């Protein structure tokens, strides 16, 4: 049933590509650039969970009266959903380079491809351009047009501030254990993930449904930002303890000296002895040293600490839904929470 | 006199930075990210010619009635001028990485700096965010607000398509002499430079003056796109024949197998013998091979061919100003042409 709503949305990706590559119908000079764009979209916006873009569609259907859910209104809903998918695609293409990653979504990272390399920096910028190209082609004559443009622009800046904080707390070749606090961690994830992966899709659907009130968005934000914090903590857990055949990506957080939730929890439980083991093995490419950190996390029963956090966080998010979902259907936040909590 | 209009605009960069880094006044958690933003702006938006942003200010003063040139209207003019400077800054930070450059504006490229590296990909994205942050803070309640947003978004996409075409015609380790044509060359530069360096600043001033007519913009475009084509040809000439103490940047076009104006002209004049010399020495990091290409360009009197092109192009642009400047003051295009033709 949830895979059926997924399949309908996925079947629309062909048209999304068709309208984004129809610029060569009038301008054949930019043909090769248009062909390369199709290649970038096909490689980086397909093979994922589609949970971010699908949230836009699900939330639209739950917030708009079926009497106002015509064919054009629905096409605008899946198109904006696919704009959210492009925002993630563009930020992940860049993230894989800056995180020096190997795989994403079951295949090697776009930049690791022979013949691509650092040309992927411009490929990511092209993916970002498509958001605003689609918003113009489908929402240009809608009352929420500017609200959508500003929400995608603001969400991008918040992610970028978050990415800056992520990279400044993780300098390659520097011991940053002192700076790996819970307070720092909470600030990083609020900006790098919680805004663009959780607030952006529901807020886009809210603007498309005519719900533009600062109070309604502020109350939605209270739930979704906390949901985003958990989602990033889960991403950090699975970076080391997940199955790359399931996650589709190889972990790099220990090697990259990252301010992971795991290392924050490690520093809160580590003896003076265990603090030095971490200090000497964290942030290095050596497989021997990465293994020593994974062993220390397992000694401090961090996979168990995570299972307890997930239970406590689900109860917390649920408490916030009861407090702030109104006047929106609780199903809006409940639907996404069920899909996020495994 | 032209340096006086420059100095006033430059003196406003301090406030541009102050308003872009006042986000930590309310949110001290993102402080370190805000400090890094200030560092990126200070390093990459200062030390240039400021000719792109200054064109916005000059064109505003020439198109708006002095009776309507109040303090607020003028602040919006220098702020939009500085938005054009941020668009160039963000595209050049990325370009230096993809072109594997050494210096820009007298100093080493932002990415070549110890401790920066590929973190500069996110630094470039932050520079792009500031355009829309400034447009919101100063033009949000203006009738041209959406026109500006759409003009900067469209200009970015056109540059990106251009950058794609630039990089696809220049694959590292591949002989692309066959593809280095005048027709290809004209398409690359139209998109990578002519739109964002020439059309964007005058069009921004036109929208701010209330001139939004498609016919007026189409006629402006006819002049400015041709002006941009010459500016890129000049940039390609100076890549090899310019003085890095003047240009502030080291040439990489031969090493990068680029579709330069020089190599297009070389292929039009080269004997079968000279074609093979180029084939064996172009696109390689070897200083010996780069030198062999420079020698062949000098043998075919390409610095003389350039001097003839500059004369013919200036007469051409001047012919187009007489044909399409009306109903705008000819000074608008004449001012920029004098500043571009050396
Ligand atoms: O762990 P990251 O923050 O780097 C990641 O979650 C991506 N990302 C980037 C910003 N927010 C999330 P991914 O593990 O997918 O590589
Ligand atoms: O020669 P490029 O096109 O790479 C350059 O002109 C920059 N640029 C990039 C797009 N348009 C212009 P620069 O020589 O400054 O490195
Ligand atoms: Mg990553
Ligand atoms: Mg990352
Ligand atoms: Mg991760
Ligand atoms: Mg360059
Ligand atoms: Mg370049
Ligand atoms: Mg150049």
């Amino acid at each position: 049933v949830y895979a059926q709503e997924k399949q309908d949305f996925v079947q629309h990706f062909s048209q999304i590509v068709r309208v984004l590559t129809e610029d060569e119908m009038g301008h054949p000079e930019i043909g090769d650039a248009i062909a390369r764009l199709k290649e970038v979209l096909e490689y980086n916006a397909i093979g994922g969970k589609y949970n971010r873009g699908l949230t836009v569609v699900v939330a639209f259907r739950e917030l708009v009266e079926p009497r106002k859910q015509d064919a054009d209104s629905l096409q605008r809903a899946w198109t904006v959903g696919w704009c959210v998918e492009l925002l993630q695609a563009f930020f992940l293409v860049a993230d894989d380079i800056m995180d020096s990653s190997l795989t994403r979504r079951g295949q090697i990272c776009w930049y690791q491809k022979p013949g691509v390399g650092l040309d992927a920096i411009n490929d990511a910028n092209l993916l970002e351009a498509c958001i605003y190209r689609l918003l113009k082609l489908y929402c240009r004559e809608q009352p929420y047009y500017l609200n959508l443009i500003e929400l995608f622009l603001q969400s991008s800046y918040q992610t970028e501030i978050g990415q800056t904080l992520d990279l400044l707390t993780a300098p390659q070749g520097n011991v940053d254990l002192v700076r790996f606090t819970e307070k720092r961690y909470k600030s990083i994830v609020k900006y790098k993930t919680a805004f663009a992966s959780f607030y952006l899709p529901i807020a886009a659907a809210m603007y498309m449904a005519g719900i533009d009130g600062e109070k309604e968005h502020a109350n939605a934000k209270k739930i979704l930002l906390e949901m985003g914090e958990f989602f990033q903590i889960q991403d950090d857990y699975l970076d080391l303890f997940g199955d790359p055949s399931v996650t589709g990506k190889i972990g790099t957080d220990i090697q990259d000296n990252k301010c992971s939730w795991l290392v924050v929890q490690c520093l809160q439980r580590a003896t003076p002895e265990q603090y030095q083991i971490l200090k000497e093995n964290y942030g290095q490419k050596e497989a021997e040293k990465v293994a020593r950190v994974k062993a220390l996390y397992e000694e401090l029963d961090l996979p168990a600490v995570f299972l307890q956090y997930e239970e406590d966080s689900y109860s917390h998010i649920m408490a916030l839904i009861e407090q702030y979902a109104a006047p929106l259907p609780p199903a809006v936040f409940l639907g996404l929470a069920r899909k996020i909590y495994k």
